């Protein structure tokens, strides 16, 4: 790596530059494959843009786009085109991360299952691995090359590989010819923007100056609280990073300090704590302490992993997680933005994008008792000669929940000052951190200093507006250099409030002190107006940007200090636009509120909200106060217990009349799997036959030699898998599973056999996905699914032979549903036939009345070990044009009940794997778009009873959240194919 290849995106020691403008890149992670509704990408981008972010980072999952080797497919819900269109419509730029290896808590870490048939070590220069990646990278890097900013699209940065940071003992690391082959595949496909990487810690791998294999910008990661959410109020001793500014200078001083993945929540395993508990550990207090600690090191490329997580639909997840990927993130799985951490993150994003002096100040070592007399606080300075200083204040023990009183002694253009200058003490309450400034520019005005934090500021036609905030009951002080210009007449004017005090010095510096509360203070100094609010009021302010013109209109006038309107009130402001003499606002409301508009453009005299004209009062400052109609209705949804349910047996294999002559034979006498050498006469691994998704079945034939025989069976499905075994139609037993078991050794007696007669063993093995491969040189993704070993012995000790057949999803790598993708279906009978699809063939099902002997409802269930599938029509007629109403399906977990596993289907898409004896998930959200809110829907529930007594669902209900009055763009329903009879099915 030797410099940029184009002039649109460039960099230096301090920052990136875009179209020649220095910018702080503040980015959120979103994964397109975890939200398969193209018309909702714009809703998520409106919510990230309103935080004050300018960028989104995204993975691409190889396993979804090349499920058959040699056939790349990215159409319909798998296309990136509507994701790229929505980024341009919202005015957001993108960091593309296509792998080939992505980790991401997805099945295989992104590697398709057919890589288990590749002999050489993954993520090395073994030639069989390298040549297996060539077709995927050629197609995906060419799609992303067309969407680059150099061709008028949103793509500004590209990451090759993922977290390439160490290796197993006796494996070459770093392997520099391997790193350079990965970079060459991307360059050869047309990628010309800069390359960035994401090292696990500051190890220096791939940094500029390391020769063969190096990227353009060196990046690293940080997850200082780790991933166990057991104790959400405990922060470890020594858990805060204090060496990253020095480590950056030691490794790559020539490029911007970059955190390519920094903690925005945590993943959670089967048997874990739930994402509500993860959101309480990684909360608004975590954000203000740890994120301002990264600003104290001078970060200028900063991405939050995850910002919106979405859902692991259609088996796309790994065994180490379950269906939800909410992550405890700032935007929830259902797209609501009510968590307090969303409102706190907005305060930080709007401050940085109005503060260009931050980029060029130089960070220095942390100090104690230098910038304050107090030794109970620590202060890290960022210094510059004239353009402004910043100071990040925290408790000396970073974990402290105590309140500290303090003063500061700060350098300014008027000399060193102890502040407050008008008397009194500052306060730092528990788990808080503050940025104080000196010589901070506000358009044509200058703040000599401020202790209160800056939300936003802008210059308008008739005034300049500044918005400052403090936590409630905190004393704050700030000073403004002479705001009156020439006039030795002019004086301050108090417009609102009775707590603020104003003192003027003889050189006309104006000093203001106030105590923050619910009651806003407002003061006018000449044409400068200052609004002084508490933190909780600042949470409801918004700063939408005014559009420019042409294809790039949503990117506004510039990325830093853009033309804007300031709005006080509302659950979300999405956008503003000018049309003749009217200002038009798109907004969402979850509660009643007025709206106050500050900074009306010149010549505008009418107001509309969501397409409707309304009147307004005018304040003496020229702000407009308006009262939109907000009705929040009572919503009624259909009761699921009252639908007309139909039922079909989904284990016909154990019946005497069953014909398996269409099933694949398991007759491979050798395997290419080098990680798990064969212990059996033939391979019983699903991936050796093309089956990589969901449940597997095996059928083993033997001739009885004695009346009693003993069976040893070793099975493997991934963490929290289960397996069940039948001998003809007789149930033998289940391994019922637990969070800590990925494999099981079982021993069963097969009794009462007739000598000389043929018997068939049916073995069902669930898979919860393919494992990741995060240590290069340990091929852990190749751990097989199915049967690892077995022995069948007569009562005299002789060995008895078994011959085998097997199946996963119908067709394997030749998968049948091209619209919904290669992983959506597993191998259970109802899936192979397509009976999960809309408009199923009801003459192949049964119907009977609930709470009777012949019930066809999942609330009544089945009375023996086995597997049944249930389907019903669900009509919806909700006011989706005017309201956003989030819907979810809820299972009741009733302490005393037999163990079972369930699968949830909606309009043909699998939207849940429920495991009653492992948990933690009971509530399953499904998005508008997969659901039709004004038409018929088809719902599906598979039920697998693990014990001899059978099982039932104790309760199942549809739940709504409080409705949101909405100005989003309309959601289009995803039109997946309905049932059609499948030729060659079994
Ligand atoms: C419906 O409601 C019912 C209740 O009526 C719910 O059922 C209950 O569900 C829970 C949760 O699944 C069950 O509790 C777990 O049981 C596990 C199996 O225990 C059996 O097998 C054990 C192993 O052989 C055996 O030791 C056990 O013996 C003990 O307990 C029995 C009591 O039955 C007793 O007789 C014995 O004397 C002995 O004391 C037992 O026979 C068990 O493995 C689980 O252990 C974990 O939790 C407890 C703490 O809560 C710990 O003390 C353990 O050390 C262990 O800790 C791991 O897991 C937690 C939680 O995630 C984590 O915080 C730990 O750090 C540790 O993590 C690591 O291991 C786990 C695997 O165990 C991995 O997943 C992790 O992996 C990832 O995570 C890391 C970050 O954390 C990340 O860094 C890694 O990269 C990543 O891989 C870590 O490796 C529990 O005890 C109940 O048994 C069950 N109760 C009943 C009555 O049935 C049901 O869940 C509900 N359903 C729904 C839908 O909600
Ligand atoms: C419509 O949409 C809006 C958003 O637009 C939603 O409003 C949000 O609703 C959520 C859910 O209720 C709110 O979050 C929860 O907030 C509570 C209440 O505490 C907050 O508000 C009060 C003012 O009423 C503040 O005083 C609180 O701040 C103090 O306490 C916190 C510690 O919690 C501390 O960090 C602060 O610095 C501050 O401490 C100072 O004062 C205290 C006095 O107590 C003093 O002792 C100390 O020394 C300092 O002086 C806070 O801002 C809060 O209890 C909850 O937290 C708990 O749970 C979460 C997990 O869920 C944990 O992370 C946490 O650790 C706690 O255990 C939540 O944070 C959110 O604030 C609110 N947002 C807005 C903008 O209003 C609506 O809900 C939506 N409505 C519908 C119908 O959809
Ligand atoms: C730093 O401050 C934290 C939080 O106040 C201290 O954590 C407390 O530690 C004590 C004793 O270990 C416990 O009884 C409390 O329950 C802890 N509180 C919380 C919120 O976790 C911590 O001990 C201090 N560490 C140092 C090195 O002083
Ligand atoms: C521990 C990190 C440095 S690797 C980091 O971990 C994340 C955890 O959610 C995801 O798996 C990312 O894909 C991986 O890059
Ligand atoms: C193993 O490797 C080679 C790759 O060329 C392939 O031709 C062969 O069919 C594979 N064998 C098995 C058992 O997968
Ligand atoms: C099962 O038994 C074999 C010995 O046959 C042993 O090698 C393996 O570790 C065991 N697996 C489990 C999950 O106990």
């Amino acid at each position: 790596a030797k410099g940029p290849l184009q002039n649109i995106v460039t960099w230096d020691e301090h920052s990136l530059f875009v179209h020649g403008e220095r910018v702080v890149i503040f980015s959120g992670e979103v994964h397109p494959f975890r939200l398969p509704v193209p018309s909702l990408y714009l809703d998520v981008f409106h919510k990230i843009k309103a935080l004050g972010f300018n960028t989104v980072s995204f993975y691409v999952d190889w396993a979804l786009l090349e499920g058959k080797p040699g056939r790349f497919r990215a159409d319909g819900i798998f296309s990136l085109e509507p994701f790229f269109e929505a980024a341009t419509k919202a005015g957001i730029y993108l960091l593309a991360r296509p792998g080939p290896y992505i980790n991401a808590e997805v099945s295989g870490g992104g590697f398709p299952g057919w890589l288990q048939r590749v002999k050489g070590k993954l993520r090395t220069d073994a030639p069989d691995y390298l040549h297996a990646t060539d077709n995927y990278v050629a197609h995906i890097a060419s799609i992303i090359a067309k969407a680059q900013i150099t061709n008028g699209g949103p793509v500004i940065l590209y990451q090759p590989e993922n977290e390439y940071s160490g290796a197993a003992e006796g494996v070459l690391f770093p392997n520099k010819p391997y790193m350079q082959y990965v970079i060459d595949q991307a360059r050869n496909a047309g990628i010309i923007v800069p390359l960035i990487n994401n090292d696990a810690f500051p190890g220096g791998t791939g940094a500029p100056g390391t020769g063969l294999g190096s990227v353009d910008i060196y990046g690293h990661d940080g997850y200082p609280l780790g991933f166990d959410c057991a104790h959400p109020s405990a922060w470890p001793d020594n858990g805060l990073p204090t060496t990253w500014r020095q480590d950056h200078l030691n490794i790559s001083p020539s490029t911007p300090f970059s955190l390519v993945e920094f903690q925005g929540g945590a993943f959670d395993p089967f048997g874990g704590w739930g994402f509500e508990q993860c959101s309480a550990l990684v909360n608004h207090e975590f954000e203000r302490v740890f994120y301002k600690n990264n600003m104290a090191a001078g970060v200028t490329i900063f991405n939050i992993y995850m910002t919106f997580g979405g859902t692991n639909w259609g088996n796309l997840g790994h065994p180490g997680g379950y269906t939800s990927y909410d992550y405890g993130a700032s935007i929830r799985e259902d797209r609501r933005i009510d968590r307090e951490k969303y409102s706190e993150l907005k305060l930080q994003g709007q401050f940085l994008k109005v503060s260009p002096g931050y980029i060029t100040a130089t960070p220095e070592n942390a100090t104690q008792g230098v910038y304050s007399d107090s030794q109970n606080i620590v202060i890290t300075p960022l210094l510059a000669k004239e353009s402004g200083d910043f100071f990040v204040v925290r408790h000396a023990n970073y974990s402290s929940t105590d309140t500290a009183s303090y003063t500061v002694k700060l350098p300014t253009s008027a000399g060193d000052l102890t502040i407050p200058q008008l008397g009194g003490s500052l306060t730092l309450t528990g788990r808080d951190s503050k940025i104080h400034v000196t010589d901070y520019p506000v358009g044509k005005f200058t703040l000599l200093y401020s202790t209160a934090e800056i939300f936003t500021w802008n210059e308008f036609a008739e005034k300049t507006v500044l918005v400052l905030y403090g936590g409630a009951q905190e004393l704050h002080e700030f000073a403004v250099k002479n705001p009156f210009g020439s006039s030795k007449t002019a004086k301050a004017k108090k417009i609102e409030g009775s707590n603020v005090t104003i003192h003027t010095t003889s050189n006309l510096t104006v000093v203001l002190q106030w105590t923050a509360s619910s009651a806003r203070q407002v003061v006018q100094l000449g044409s400068l107006v200052i609004y002084m609010v508490d933190r909780n009021s600042a949470y409801n302010y918004w700063v939408p940007t005014l559009p420019g013109s042409g294809k790039q209109s949503a990117y506004g006038s510039s990325l830093m200090n853009p033309d804007s309107v300031i709005i006080n009130g509302g659950y979300l402001i999405r956008s503003v636009a000018i049309k003749g003499n009217a200002l038009s606002v798109q907004a969402d409301f979850n509660v009643t509120t007025p709206l106050e508009i500050i900074g009306i453009p010149k010549g505008i005299s009418k107001l509309a909200v969501n397409g409707k004209e309304l009147g307004y009062s005018v304040s003496e400052l020229g702000d407009w106060i308006a009262h939109p109609a907000i009705e929040i209705p009572h919503v009624q949804v259909p009761e699921l217990t009252k639908l007309k349910w139909y039922k079909v047996d989904s284990l016909p294999e154990i019946r005497s009349n069953y014909d398996d002559s269409r099933w694949p034979l398991a007759n491979l006498r050798t395997s290419n799997n080098t990680y798990a050498p064969l212990k059996t006469p033939v391979s019983l691994y699903g991936s050796d036959y093309g089956f990589h998704a969901g449940t597997l079945l095996f059928r083993g034939r033997f001739t009885a030699r004695t009346a009693r025989q003993q069976l040893f069976l070793s099975t493997q499905g991934g963490s929290a898998f289960a397996s069940s075994v039948w001998l003809n139609d007789r149930f033998i037993g289940s391994f019922t599973g637990f969070d800590a078991a990925s494999a099981a050794n079982s021993s069963y007696t097969l009794d009462r056999l007739v000598r000389g007669r043929r018997y068939i063993l049916t073995v069902v093995v669930d898979s919860t996905g393919l494992d990741e491969n995060w240590t290069t040189g340990d091929d852990s993704m190749k751990a097989p699914r199915g049967i690892l070993d077995y022995a069948l012995t007569s009562s005299s000790g002789a060995n008895v032979s078994i011959s085998w057949k097997l199946t996963g999803n119908l067709g394997g790598e030749d998968y049948r549903d091209v619209f919904r993708g290669p992983l959506n279906e597993g191998g259970l009978f109802f899936e192979r036939q397509g009976f999960h699809l809309p408009s199923p063939p009801l003459s192949d099902f049964t119907h009977g009345p609930s709470s009777s002997s012949s019930s066809s409802s999942p609330l009544d269930g089945i009375a023996h070990a086995g597997i049944a599938f249930y389907a019903a029509k669900l009509p919806l007629h909700l006011p989706a044009q005017e309201y956003d109403i989030p819907l979810s399906f809820v299972f009741d977990n009733a302490t005393a009940a037999a163990p079972y596993r369930a699968l949830l289907y909606v309009n043909g898409f699998q939207y849940g794997k429920y495991v009653s004896n492992i948990g933690p998930q009971t509530e399953f959200p499904v998005p508008e778009g997969i659901l039709d809110y004004n038409g018929d829907n088809w719902i599906g529930v598979a039920l697998w009873a693990l014990e001899s007594r059978g099982a039932k669902v104790p309760g199942l209900a549809l739940k709504s959240k409080s409705p949101i009055l909405t100005g989003r763009e309309r959601v289009e329903v995803v039109k997946g194919p309905h049932f059609k009879k499948r030729h060659g099915a079994y």
